[PDB]
């Protein structure tokens, strides 16, 4: 891994290389200029128990729209961003050779994500391992474990870090500091992650 900019990780769905995709679905739209995902990938992002991972958001009763939308953006960011290089690593599992680890999510993105989920419900604090997939999609391990979302994710930083086994590492930096990744941004104002990736690829450069 010598070049960490304008590159796609090697997971279950990514393309080999970044590239224009003017047909991306609704929330994935800000990556139409340069994406790692396909029209279909972005399309399944937005759906319940998707073709992507058969993942069930409504494992603890219906998940509130205001919350689910954040998960859809995350999915977009993970499946579409070309600027995640500096945090790519190898792990070698049955469904992805590579993945991202300790992405410095902008303080607010995390807080807002945390905030919008207050009303929703979950049963696990780790959404990568532990689900009963018998049914065809992930169901609750201990069916009676269903608690308020903030019960398993007490603070924002807990949510963003632990829910995806440390794919994020919530930065102290705020949106626009040039030092953290935004999973929400206005494409009309340009892709702010492009400068963030470039910065961090230099701070860890050489050996
Ligand atoms: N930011 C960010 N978002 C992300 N979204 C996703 C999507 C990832 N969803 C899935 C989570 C769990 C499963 C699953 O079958 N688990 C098994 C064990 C999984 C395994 O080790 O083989 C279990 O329950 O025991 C499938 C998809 C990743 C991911 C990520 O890495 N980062």
């Amino acid at each position: 891994r010598t070049e960490l900019l304008n590159v796609c990780m090697n997971a279950k769905h990514h393309k080999e290389k970044p590239g224009p995709e003017d047909k991306l679905h609704e929330q994935c739209r800000p990556w139409r200029k340069n994406a790692c995902c396909s029209t279909n990938t972005s399309q399944e992002a937005h759906k319940d128990v998707s073709y992507l991972y058969r993942f069930n958001w409504n494992h603890c009763g219906e998940m509130a729209p205001a919350c689910k939308r954040h998960f859809i953006q995350d999915t977009c960011l993970y499946e579409c961003s070309p600027n995640l290089g500096p945090w790519i690593q190898q792990v070698d599992q049955s469904w992805r050779k590579e993945r991202v680890l300790n992405v410095p999510l902008c303080k607010e993105d995390c807080e807002q994500w945390w905030e919008d989920c207050r009303t929703s419900y979950t049963c696990k604090s780790n959404w990568h391992k532990g689900w009963n997939w018998t049914s065809g999609f992930n169901k609750c391990a201990v069916g009676a474990a269903c608690q308020p979302f903030h019960f398993y994710f007490p603070t924002p930083t807990v949510l963003c870090n632990e829910i995806w086994t440390h794919s994020y590492k919530v930065s102290n930096y705020s949106r626009g500091s040039g030092r953290c990744i935004q999973m929400w941004f206005d494409p009309a104002q340009g892709n702010p992650n492009e400068e963030v990736a470039r910065f961090y690829a230099a701070a860890m450069s050489g050996t």
